[PDB]
């Protein structure tokens, strides 16, 4: 099948693709992948485990190896053989002149940046473009994943944003202001009928506009925001208390990381985003708001080893208070990197059982769900299990 | 209802025995109070939250208020403002002499306080009293709950713990070595007709013979080793790394303590029963077997503060291995005894619906489910949420 | 001995007079404190245990007491019995309306409270006010104390700071401008002949122009900013890396409370004091900068149970990357409250050994010790030992 | 300068090995190395940095190289490129065939490899062979240093360990019994006027027996049990609470691992030995005898990256308990083997100084020091400051 990827050259991207081919050249094993699970078998017959690459980007690099490879000197999250060896099927991924329209101060790594609007574009031209661009590599197997870097909070409009009619207008207006990068991205995907997922915590397909699409075309897509390591541990241990009806007091989570997403993140305006997933995520697992604090540091030397700090002020029986911490020390670039392979898969999948406008049974891989206030963790996997069961 | 308790001067049933007026008396929150969660709507109708005790012990003390008083002194676990607020209540519930038998072994600091071997009463004749206290105690609405301390793993016998015939032919035969206290309190219990609950990792109502004589006489026995805190989070974050297909190679549960319970559980006779009942845990919510490493250490200074150190090595994407840590600092006996007064109402409950037999769908209470194999505390809490709800 | 407290009514001060009492009359043990360390044999000739007390508040309380209830009912960081023992001494004790001048945003509370500054005052009649409880309450032992809320950073003014005839000339100027709280409480102590030391972050007698004042009067002050949680462990374990010749690449510091302390320390005004002294430590005790993060957030669940987390990432022998991490628990109040009685009888010692000005050999005490750059606790541990034997 | 290493095949030999060639090199950092600390200046007088290296394996192999490439292949603790760079200088290192005469009778490996005390020889006949192995290596700027495999603790006599008259009448009555395998290399060492040095908790020359065969050899040494990891922090920790007049109640260490190290330490006689440095510690800094539980556990999924997990239970003011967590992450190897090349160094100027029988000075180096009481982190540290200025 083929994947359309966003950032193309990030840390997660190149993960997944030197991943892909590594099992495909049966070096690898396929540890990570939920869409291999004893449950999913059969699977291979509508979305069998094998990959095809491109897509957008704005770091300027050669090809997708030597953006693979420059990550890998700085966590070397893979050994060295792997790399090498799947050297020579990435040399041929080489990503596209993408956009970057409102995505925060928080940007500052490329010296050249002669993008999207650094061309002085249109939205018009802009979205030709990606059009174009996914359009000659689309075919009837394909999906479009965002994996690219967390933008700031956009503000709607239901004029631009509360109907197709708007937001093909908004092309049309010109309107830079309201249109957002990862929109474009959604839309250019969801137009050419090819089904669509964000693993990142920007709005994108997120967007009445933008749903009214998928489902008049028939296209299921799905995300809001990859649910990792940290969320993932807080969604599966929070309704620990529930079931021993214990009220917890405060939530505290503590967040540092510093490579290009860390790196991003390091302002107020894209990290505003995803740090808020991380922290509403409590309210709707309980019925009630314990006081929650949820942070995210710089920090250059782990680069991409995440290391997460919590702390759980929880209240039993007789009014006693007691207490609950954990350390999470992983790298995110494994944890989610298969995440983008089961996801395009399940989307394949579905987008042959006949599935459109969104799948709210995929909610187990992200943090912010579309349509659905299912946050437990064997709560959404059971809902994914079913799902497949009712398609298969 | 009424609740007789083996081990009434323990923390856990003091606590559970202080809780109880302190809500009745309005004087406390429903904390904790697994059937106070609003899904077993109306079981109140059945066994409302009034509970009388009683119970058999070994530690001769004066009151119940008096052991209840030792022992906020040492943990402080509560307010003792209820201390004396609870006062007139246990100063009136009394216990009664039990038995202790053929399997502690570091059951023995209370001095020269030798009951029957010290003598020599009959093995049928102090079944006979035992019987008896609990008997005339007894009523419509009495369940028996053995909260106690933990005996070693229980020398198994084929020709008397496989039959009715058997036991009844120990209990005659005199065969004191194959007989264990608890074995025995739940025997009275059960051939008076009044339905059992093991919190230990004690035998207990295990054996077949007991099983047996439980279906017999139609009445519902469900438990074995209450299922409070680290266990508790071993079974509810262990999926996890399972549905996310990661591999687990390797889990550490370091535990330390030391009131009465780290105490016994200095020698390895009544400390290997507890401890094994958090190990095999992991292979059957995984299907595979990490190596596991689980200890509890005698920590006097923490006391009932039980505190935890666990430690998660897994492998994700490519074979990547990943770290993950937590540690639970927490009083076993306010986790514990809410989960005393939840079986007993659920014990009633399940009598006046028909229920007999080992009730295996009140596993999500202990670590150790008798007749059952799903240890997953999700599987578990709907399990629950279910049993009750087929017979509403 | 006099003792006299800026904010009489904190948790730290009547923390240090419960337990004084409670010690004093011996139903409790003299455990952390440092004048009671062997080596300070023969301390008490010159300042034995015995105290009287005296302080300025903006938080108008009844007494003493009252102001150790609302702290104990909500931390019960002692025991209750020696409260009750306490209480009628505690109770005696009055505090006098005080100042709070420049006290940031953070001192929300009294809102509308009258009789000293807010009491239409100028800075003269005011100046004198707090050197008219001082004059009267003390006599010849006598000693001034500031463990205060917290004080934003200073707008540093030259001419009125860098003089002693500057800060005069502020006074009749009523340069409330420049003039902060501690400032003037520092100002009449050292008007008076009055030792002074500083427990909070504030500048108090940490500016030119009373080093002079206090010189010109033949007073010894004292450090600044108490080191009683997670800079001790900074200062302690930081210098393993050094004489390992290890290096630092990034410190997290992260700390997490919820009372008063918590409360003003909620801003950015005052807030900005305290994490300086604790965050810069690390650049003078390796003599190289690392990546360091100090962050407080209000976690009004804890209270003045302060808890911090830091992680160390570290490099040894070629280069390899190491982390090690650590959890402080303990009660602030608790871990202060000891050392405002040792600060006073080495002040009384200093007065009583003829030496006058900064006592740079009690840096020991504090996180931004005054005139000094030994910021190593066994440097400052074995200075201390030095500078009383020499006095001795 | 000479460096013979018994158990050179080892992760820490084979570290320093590896990090000594890169470092001469100029392409290797200096990090992790004491003796090139600013206050050693000079040091480069008498003992430079440049190795020779040779050394006793009883695993024997083709080289250092493969033993280290074996090493790396599991921890990947530095760079592979390094191994290559140094590859052609360890590939010229040929170990020869040491001896384990009693090591208790716990090994798995080492199988059929003993062409020498299992080749039918004699006590006199071992060591001759042995003095025969690194006299063919040495010069004058020789020394032999111990970092083989942990030994149980031995079989003292007042006649075999209590003289070396005694001793070695030992040798050549062919008392096996008596005879470690550490003695017989200590013994080969110092009696060919050449230095030692123990970085085992095995016993080496700390005997009677062999302390006085140094003082008439004129020679010194040093050493037993070299203060890395955990312990390191726990002689530069506890201190803290000493200082503050604060309580240890209870200390806790669980160390796990699980290479040659762990699974050699399998058994408790051979762990006898190294948990006993590991705990007669606290005791030793502090005055007070808390609750010391100190334990160590295989995880053959952690290899050389050892994990220790450490809890103090310490009383403060008014008998406040509190707590202080940490966990210390990282590779023994990495942290150990720069030692080896300082103790080497600093054994080297003691020489050229006069220096003979025990080093006390060097007592920072380790957790079970020769001679000397002195354990605190900065009191040994300072220790090695002056020891080297006073022969500067
Ligand atoms: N465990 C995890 O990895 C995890 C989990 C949840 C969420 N996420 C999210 O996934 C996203 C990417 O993660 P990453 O670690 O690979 O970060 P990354 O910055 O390394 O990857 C982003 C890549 O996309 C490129 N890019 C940025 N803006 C773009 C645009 N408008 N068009 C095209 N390319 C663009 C970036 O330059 C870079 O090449 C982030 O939003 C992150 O918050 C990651
Ligand atoms: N969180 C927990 O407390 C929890 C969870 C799992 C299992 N358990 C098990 O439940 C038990 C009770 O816990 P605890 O903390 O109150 O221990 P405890 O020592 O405080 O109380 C045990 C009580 O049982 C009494 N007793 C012992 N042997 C007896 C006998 N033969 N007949 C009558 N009385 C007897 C003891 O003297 C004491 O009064 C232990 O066996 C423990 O292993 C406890
Ligand atoms: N371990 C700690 O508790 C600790 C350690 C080092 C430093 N500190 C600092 O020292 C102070 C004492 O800590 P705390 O927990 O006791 O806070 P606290 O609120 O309990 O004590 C402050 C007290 O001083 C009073 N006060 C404040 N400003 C005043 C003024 N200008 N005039 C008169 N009274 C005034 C307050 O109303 C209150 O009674 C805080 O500034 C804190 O930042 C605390
Ligand atoms: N952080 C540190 O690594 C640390 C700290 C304290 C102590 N130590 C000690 O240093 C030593 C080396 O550590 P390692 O982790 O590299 O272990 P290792 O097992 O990998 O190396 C030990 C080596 O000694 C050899 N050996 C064992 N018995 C021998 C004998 N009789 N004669 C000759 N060679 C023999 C073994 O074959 C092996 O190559 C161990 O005793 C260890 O406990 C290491
Ligand atoms: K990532
Ligand atoms: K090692």
């Amino acid at each position: 099948m083929k994947v359309w990827l966003v950032g193309a050259y990030g840390i997660v991207s190149t993960t997944a693709m030197v991943g892909a081919r590594a099992i495909e050249r049966g070096i690898a094993p396929k540890i990570g992948l939920v869409s291999e699970l004893p449950h999913f078998e059969g699977i291979e017959k509508y979305a069998p485990f094998s990959f095809e690459f491109g897509g957008h980007e704005i770091r300027l690099l050669s090809n997708a190896y030597e953006a693979a490879k420059e990550h890998w000197e700085l966590n070397r999250h893979f050994d060295r053989e792997i790399l090498e060896a799947v050297k020579s099927d990435l040399e041929g991924i080489v990503a596209r002149k993408g956009t970057a329209l409102n995505c925060g101060s928080g940007i500052k790594e490329l010296g050249d940046i002669k993008t999207l609007e650094g061309e002085g574009l249109s939205l018009a031209e802009m979205v030709s473009r990606i059009e174009e661009d996914i359009k000659s590599f689309a075919d009837d197997e394909t999906v479009v994943i965002n994996v690219a870097s967390t933008e700031p909070l956009p503000n709607y409009s239901e004029e631009y944003h509360g109907s197709l009619e708007g937001f093909e207008r908004m092309i049309d207006e010109d309107r830079k202001e309201y249109a957002s990068a990862s929109m474009l991205y959604a839309y250019a995907a969801l137009k050419l009928g090819l089904p669509y997922a964000n693993f990142t915590p920007s709005p994108g397909s997120a967007i009445p506009a933008l749903k009214e699409l998928a489902e008049k075309k028939g296209v299921p897509h799905a995300g809001n925001d990859g649910k990792t390591g940290e969320t993932l541990v807080k969604t599966t241990l929070a309704p620990m208390f529930a079931y021993r009806n214990m009220e917890v007091v405060g939530w505290m989570s503590y967040n540092i990381l510093g490579d290009y997403d860390g790196k991003v993140l390091s302002a107020r305006d894209n990290k505003e985003s995803k740090v808020l997933s991380k922290d509403k995520v409590l309210e709707k697992m309980l019925g009630y708001s314990p006081y929650s604090i949820t942070e995210i540091q710089y920090f250059p030397s782990l680069v991409d080893n995440k290391t997460a700090f919590d702390f759980v002020h929880f209240k039993g029986f007789l009014g006693k208070l007691m207490k609950f911490y954990f350390i999470w020390d992983a790298i995110d670039a494994i944890v989610a990197a298969p995440l983008i392979l089961d996801i395009a898969r399940f989307l394949l999948f579905a987008k042959k059982k006949g599935v459109k406008g969104v799948v709210k049974e995929m909610a187990f891989f992200f943090k912010s769900p579309m349509d659905t206030n299912v946050i437990n963790t064997h709560e959404q996997f059971v809902v994914l299990k079913e799902w497949y069961s009712n398609l298969k």
